[PDB]
């Protein structure tokens, strides 16, 4: 009875494209309305324009007008924040986001930059004022970091009830695991958060109904761990030098998947799981506040 | 025989005797300077005039000047904002807070209300800003809330590092629980929460090497429960006074123990405090 695969590739295009359908009903219910997500970028980096370019094709299939503004490496922290205020005051964006890390010649406090975004425009959810809604429990209008909001989709797309659970996530940074204990807690699950620093981690892990793993370490959580019945979710991005794949490394999560996936009900698989979900919860939470704002 | 009683009386007299001399100091550097908080209430309550009478006391005692507005129960959420902002203004109240719940006969948005505040005046750290540097480990940036902090201090008075052990922190309120959770676990502690929806609540709790409970339900968590050993930080007030734990029981098992009264209960007064001396002396930085 091995752990049947949540796959994060096909359920995120089904959620691309009931997104789709939904921009196009809006747009229909209510003539002239256009859903605006706003990318600003600092420097030309490989990987941002990369990762940039697939955000701006998710939300034009979408049907949700992506604007790029791309600033040079000279830029200066001053002249990011003078965007960052104008993006807030323009009322045709209904969200957008600061691709990090930002690539300029000069010191520029990252922090400071991203704190400066209004919070109901905060689409990544990195924001202090954001975090700190979120980590209260105000589930109903905050935004929640894409990572771990497609890491809540997964879980619920097992059908299995959260509340009363014990889950338990390994990892508590900014992006992941200190979000994704707040979602798991105000879904009334007992969370126990785990990190570098907790001892016997593998006895911590074996008490997880519902596990999520964030930590960087490639398969450091043994199957061994695994609680029987568990539902793991991994959303490691670990690469290693494989000769046998076709551009010569395979990608490994945080979990030791092959003797998981025996022991789970429910696991994601690396790649194929996490990963795919990534851009579906940011084009999902732009139109979220697409419609807060058109209410 | 019995767990080591962790007396927040005596333990906060001390801390307010500290501050009273930084206070007196702070003065003869900047002669005419003086640290002011401003609490803010909407109403009449009994428990909340004794637990506001009771902070202005203590900073009394410290040489803090405190400012208490009671605005009657027909006050609307509009008319709260009036005086938040007027707070926010005032350049010589260097803390304020808005005593909780607030009492009034209109609907007012107590998330609302309270992030009106600015930050550097928020010594209850009930702002969202404050919350989300808490809540992801930006401890240099933020004020804590005031019970949270009292209890780490009484953690700390064990002397028992909280690095590597298993706490588990029972309520996930917006004032104590949830918090609690964040500061032990930046702490470094792993940590679980646990709540009304929480199944097997005795099994969670019979993991913690420390035990913060924080739930409102009088000697609930029983004594057969606590890990032996362990840390018992107690933060109920329920009405006889009792805690959330059945104290006799408890203290058999505990290593330490907070009694109620004379626990958490002056380590908060003694923490808010703390945060309004640090806010007026951040402003003279
Ligand atoms: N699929 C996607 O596109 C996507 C997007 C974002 C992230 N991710 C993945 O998520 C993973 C983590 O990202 P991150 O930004 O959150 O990482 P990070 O900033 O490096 O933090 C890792 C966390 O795990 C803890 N940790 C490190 N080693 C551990 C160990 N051996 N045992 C228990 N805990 C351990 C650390 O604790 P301390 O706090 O004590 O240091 C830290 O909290 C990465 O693999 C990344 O690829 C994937
Ligand atoms: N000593 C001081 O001066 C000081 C200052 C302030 C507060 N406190 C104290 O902290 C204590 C609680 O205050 P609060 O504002 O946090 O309370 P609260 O708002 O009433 O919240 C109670 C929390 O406990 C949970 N809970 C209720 N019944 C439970 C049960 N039977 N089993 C497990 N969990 C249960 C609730 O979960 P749900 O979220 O699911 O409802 C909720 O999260 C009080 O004693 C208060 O006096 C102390
Ligand atoms: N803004 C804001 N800040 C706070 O820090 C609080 C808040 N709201 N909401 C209510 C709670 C109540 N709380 C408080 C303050 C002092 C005492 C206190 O001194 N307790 C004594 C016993 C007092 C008695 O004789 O009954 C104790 O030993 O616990 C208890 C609660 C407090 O101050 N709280």
């Amino acid at each position: 009875a091995p752990a049947e695969i949540l796959n994060g590739k096909e359920i995120s295009a089904q959620i691309r494209a009931r997104l789709k359908n939904q921009v196009t009903q809006l747009k229909e219910q209510v003539p002239g309305f256009t859903p605006r997500l706003a990318i600003l970028q600092v420097g030309n980096r490989d990987d941002s324009n990369l990762y940039i370019n697939v955000k701006l094709k998710a939300a034009e299939e979408i049907g949700i007008k992506a604007t790029h503004i791309k600033l040079p490496r000279t830029t200066t922290e001053s002249e990011v924040m003078k965007y960052i205020t104008s993006l807030n005051e323009d009322s045709t964006v209904h969200g957008f986001l600061v691709q990090l890390p930002l690539d300029s010649e000069n010191s520029i406090n990252t922090e400071e930059v991203i704190n400066a975004i209004a919070p109901e425009k905060d689409v990544d959810g990195l924001t202090s004022i954001n975090a700190g809604r979120l980590a209260r429990g105000d589930l109903n209008d905050c935004f929640i970091p894409c990572t771990p909001k497609g890491c809540l989709e997964l879980i619920k797309e097992t059908g299995v009830p959260i509340a009363g659970r014990h889950a338990v996530v390994v990892g508590r940074s900014k992006i992941v695991g200190a979000p994704m204990h707040d979602l798991l807690l105000w879904n009334n699950a007992t969370v126990t958060t785990c990190h570098s620093k907790t001892a016997h981690l593998d006895e911590e892990v074996n008490k997880g109904d519902i596990l999520v793993v964030a930590t960087g370490q490639p398969e450091m959580v043994k199957g061994e761990w695994i609680k029987p019945g568990a539902i793991v979710i991994d959303c490691g991005i670990n690469y290693v030098p494989d000769d046998k794949k076709p551009n010569g490394r395979k990608v490994v999560g945080d979990v030791a998947y092959d003797e998981a996936k025996e022991r789970a009900s429910f696991i994601t698989p690396v790649p194929g799981g996490v990963g795919p979900m990534t851009v579906a919860m940011l084009m999902q939470s732009t139109v979220e506040s697409a419609k807060r704002f058109l209410e």
